[PDB]
């Protein structure tokens, strides 16, 4: 849609193209009256992602009017305007994003030291969010959604609040990326902000294994590998769940097992011990004898992990708590 050195309302020059979404694109542009770099999130001209686009803003500028040490984990917005019937998002710099950092690793991870500094930026942003009067849900948390703010820096921030709603403001039924879906969205169940909590515990394995740790190639595919780790989930759960029956069958005694199809693991096997390697030099012993991951070490960050994935939304650990863990104490 734009050319490189076009000049937008004798203010922003746009020097190139960062990122392309469903939603439309993201430029990086020079800002002539604040005197730096910005990126430029630009919507494209549909009622559809005009509409959610503009609950973002919303939201974003609920956040901005709220000033806490909490708040500084979030892409900050600068300001919106509209230009060529395009609703546009000017936000500032930051660098490349969580994905690319596993990408430069050839997804074989990074430290346990570098997960817990990632884990407790994202624990904050995640207590700033649950603040009463933002109770916002991110519904889209993943690697590609959280930035370094410099590429030479631990420090990060989450992005791309386009799915995101406050409690009791739901929309969608269908929502998070597949690999990161909490178990209550999967069962068709109404949800709260434990599912970013969810996602994060998901997104933590990852950072450290290189991996995704539930890579479902659908919805059928990714309830069979969380029950592979964690095992069936809870009949309380499965009782109120308007999709239980799409992965499992209730029995006489009022027990639920999976539907099977044609040829995983048995439920609970596939254990978060083995997966992080914590007797046995981290994921694929390549951590064996490197600081800061001894069995200790690891225990404390499985503990914390398994707590984020409850299948209970009501029990999944919160943020506060999380950040009171001792993988958190030095
Ligand atoms: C809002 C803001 C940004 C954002 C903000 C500042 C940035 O500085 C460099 C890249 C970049 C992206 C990215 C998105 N995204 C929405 C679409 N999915 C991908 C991420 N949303
Ligand atoms: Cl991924
Ligand atoms: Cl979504």
């Amino acid at each position: 849609i734009v050319k490189n050195g076009e000049k937008w309302m004798d203010r922003y020059e746009i020097d190139s193209l960062i990122g392309k979404g469903s939603f439309g694109q993201v430029v990086k542009a020079y800002d002539r009256v604040e005197q730096e770099w910005v990126a430029i999130k630009i919507i494209k001209n549909k009622k559809a992602f005009l509409n959610q686009a503009q609950i973002e803003v919303r939201l974003l500028e609920l956040m901005n009017k709220h000033d806490t040490e909490m708040k500084y984990y979030i892409v900050h917005l600068k300001r919106h305007f509209m230009f060529r019937n395009h609703l546009c998002l000017v936000f500032e710099m930051l660098s490349y994003n969580l994905y690319d950092l596993l990408r430069n690793t050839n997804f074989r991870g990074v430290s346990l030291n570098l997960t817990r500094k990632f884990a407790q930026q994202m624990c904050t942003a995640l207590l700033f969010l649950a603040t009463p009067e933002l109770s916002i849900i991110h519904c889209d948390l993943k690697p590609e959604n959280i930035l370094l703010c410099n590429p030479k820096r631990s420090a990060i921030k989450i992005v791309d609040f386009g799915s995101s709603c406050q409690l009791g403001q739901r929309i969608y039924q269908y929502i998070q990326s597949r690999f990161y879906r909490s178990p209550e969205v999967l069962l068709g169940m109404p949800y709260d902000l434990a599912i970013d909590m969810w996602s994060l515990g998901c997104i933590l394995v990852e950072m450290h294994t290189g991996e995704p740790l539930f890579s479902g190639a659908n919805e059928v595919d990714q309830m069979n590998k969380i029950v592979e780790v964690l095992g069936i989930p809870p009949a309380h759960i499965l009782d109120q769940a308007p999709k239980a029956r799409k992965f499992f069958e209730k029995l006489p005694d009022g027990t639920w097992n999976l539907k099977k199809t044609k040829d995983y693991k048995p439920p609970g096997t596939r254990k978060l011990h083995n997966i992080l390697g914590v007797e046995t030099g981290g994921p694929g012993g390549r951590r064996a004898g490197e600081s800061g991951h001894t069995v200790a070490d690891y225990l404390k960050f499985k503990d914390l992990i398994l707590r984020m994935l409850d299948y209970d939304p009501k029990t999944r650990i919160q943020p506060y708590y999380a950040l009171q863990h001792s993988f958190f104490k030095k």
